[PDB]
C-alpha cells in the first residue's frame, strides 16, 4: 500500500488503533483514484485529517443553548462581537430572531441550521424555508458544508470513481460513512481547494502554509505540526520545524 497502518496510527498520535484499522482501506483506495502518490503531501494530508477528525467521521452539532446560538450565529462580525454581560450584539444583531424568536431556534438543530446557514454567499444554500441550511451542515473528516460543497463533491467523487456513482445532494448523510468521509477528504484536498494549490503547497511547503489553506486560519497549528512530524518519522522523511 501507499499508506500503512503505522502512518495512520502515527497521525492519530498513537491512539485508537482500531479506528485507524477501520479507515485504512478507504485511505488507500481513494489515494489511488484521486492521485495521492507524493509522500510529503500524504504526511500533510494524514496530519491535517487526523487533527480535524481523529479518523472518525463527524457531523456538525447544531443543538445550541439560547445564549450559545446568539454568541456564535447572532452578531454582526461573528462571536467576537457577542457581549456576554448584556447577552447582546456589540455592533448589530445579524440574526435578530435568535433574540425575538429564541424558543424556536434554541435546542432545535433543524430550525437553527435552516436559519443561520440560509442564503450564505457563495454557498448556494437557499432561504430558511428551503431546508438547505440544516441539510448541508458540516460532515466528514475535514468537514464540508453548504449546498455548493455537496454539488462539487458529487461531481468530483463520480469523476475519480466512475464505477461507484453517488449523489450526495440526495444522500448527504453518506459522508458520515467511513468510505465517503474518506472520499470527501481527498476531494477537499485535490479539488475543493485546487485554486489555493493545497496539494502543491503540501509538496514543497510548510505545515503553517498547509494549515492556512485547510483552516482559513491557524487553529490547532501546533497539533497539526506534531502529527506531521510523527508521520514523517514513520515514513523516513524530513520532519518540519514549521
Amino acid at each position: 500500500d501507499l499508506i500503512t497502518l503505522e502512518m495512520v496510527f502515527a497521525a492519530n498520535l498513537n491512539q485508537d488503533k482500531s479506528s485507524c484499522e477501520a479507515i485504512l482501506p478507504f485511505l488507500n483506495e481513494y489515494a489511488k483514484t484521486y492521485g495521492m502518490k507524493e509522500e510529503r503531501a500524504m504526511a500533510h494530508f494524514l496530519s491535517q485529517v487526523g487533527h480535524e477528525s481523529n479518523f472518525k467521521p463527524v457531523s456538525e452539532n447544531l443543538r445550541y443553548s439560547p445564549k450559545g446560538m446568539r454568541k456564535i450565529f447572532g452578531c454582526k462580525g461573528g462571536s467576537k462581537n457577542y457581549d456576554p454581560i448584556l447577552d447582546d450584539a456589540k455592533e448589530g444583531r445579524l440574526r435578530p430572531k435568535l433574540w425575538t424568536h429564541e424558543s424556536d431556534y434554541a435546542f432545535n438543530p433543524v430550525a437553527l441550521g435552516n436559519y443561520v446557514y440560509a442564503n450564505r454567499p457563495g454557498s448556494k444554500n437557499g432561504d430558511e424555508s428551503s431546508g438547505d441550511g440544516y441539510k448541508y451542515r458540516g460532515r466528514g473528516l475535514i468537514q464540508i458544508t453548504h449546498k455548493d460543497a455537496y454539488i462539487k463533491f458529487t461531481e468530483a467523487h463520480n469523476a475519480a470513481n466512475p464505477s461507484d456513482q453517488k449523489d450526495f445532494l440526495a444522500s448527504p448523510d453518506d459522508i458520515l460513512t467511513l468510505r465517503y468521509a474518506t472520499s470527501s477528504a481527498y476531494f477537499f484536498w485535490f479539488i475543493y481547494k485546487k485554486s489555493f494549490n493545497l496539494h502543491s503547497t503540501a509538496c514543497t511547503g510548510t505545515v503553517k502554509e498547509v494549515t492556512k489553506i485547510v483552516n482559513g486560519g491557524y487553529a490547532g497549528y501546533a497539533d497539526r505540526l506534531k502529527r506531521f512530524n510523527a508521520v514523517a518519522a514513520v515514513i523516513g522523511i524530513d520532519g518540519a520545524r514549521e
